[PDB]
């Protein structure tokens, strides 16, 4: 197995990676800090400015707090609108200020716990994802990578959205064939 | 649900990725019947579109096939393991210089290629070329199928650009063929 791409050495895709540029930026809030089937790591392959943090219940990192409170960005929590309280601001599109998409990586019981017990995210708006936009990139819950492609298209980053789609498709195919 | 041109599930269609190459060598596929997706001889035509294919016949060979294996513009070779040749049969381990090579492939199952090798009087005066398969290492590829053999022959003839192009195309097909199988 390759160590960079985690695919068996006969199926390495590291030679095919070509990054794209986007006005949007991603922040990965990880619960365990990686398994080969985790799709959030594919985002950094196409957008190397992606930042990642290990989630902590008691003591959040000072690097993380300085980012979500940086007025340069318009931060927003990416989580389905059904899970939000009646007073929580919910939006359906990313507004001038470049978005900072905060993803909650992990299984659904863990992403719910991260959503419910992080006081530093409670004043941020929630963005509900229009997954219908995956049709324009010929893609069919939905993993962290598929949601990211929809967000890039929602913000006008078509070049980066198309790139992540071909890279994600390239990975899924070599992953299935590696099981054979 | 399956693409008609590449014979893979439409979600794994690779037709948009095909880029042809150019080579001094030419291929002639002698086939036993008409297609199963795991048959690899068609990948050669994707990268070298001047490939010609004929249906084998025990009684009446075609005149397009007979005129081509007697056209003195080419140097024709029967691609077959030398172990099955008569002791008087000329055997070679490299394509000669000058005249461009014309590789005659016997595509089918090993009982079918053996029958064609013995019952074709129009092929018996031609030399048998023995393929050097260790050349597949230069293309990161590990008997073998028809397409794998053709990559070696291209390398023996000095057509490295086309040998590499067919290398990617073969790996692409095999990867997407295994994935859609699961
Ligand atoms: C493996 S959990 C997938 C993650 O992607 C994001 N996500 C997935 N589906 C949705 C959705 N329908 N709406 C908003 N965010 C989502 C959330 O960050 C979630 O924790
Ligand atoms: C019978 S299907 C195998 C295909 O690979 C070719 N092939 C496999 N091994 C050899 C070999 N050792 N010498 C020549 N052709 C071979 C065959 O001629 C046919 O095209
Ligand atoms: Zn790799
Ligand atoms: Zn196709």
């Amino acid at each position: 197995r390759c160590q960079r791409c985690l695919l068996p050495e006969k199926l390495c895709l590291c030679s095919t990676i070509t990054p794209a540029q986007a006005k949007s930026r991603f922040c990965l809030l990880m619960f365990d800090t990686m398994k080969p089937s985790n799709t959030g790591r594919l985002i950094a392959d196409i957008l190397p400015d992606t930042v990642a943090f290990q989630w902590s219940r008691t003591e959040p990192s000072q690097d993380l707090l300085d980012l979500v409170q940086n007025p340069y960005y318009q931060p927003m929590v990416v989580f389905p609108a059904s899970y939000a309280d009646e007073q929580r601001e919910v939006i359906f599109t990313p507004p001038g200020k470049p978005p900072l998409f905060i993803m909650l990586d992990g299984t659904w019981p863990e992403a719910r716990k991260m959503f419910r017990k992080s006081p530093y995210l409670d004043n941020l708006p929630v963005i509900s994802v229009d997954l219908s936009r995956l049709s324009a990139y010929r893609l069919r819950q939905y993993c962290t990578a598929e949601v990211a492609i929809a967000l890039l298209d929602m913000a006008g980053d078509t070049g980066a959205a198309a790139g992540l789609g071909e890279h994600f498709t390239r990975f899924k195919t070599r992953y299935l064939a590696g099981k054979t």
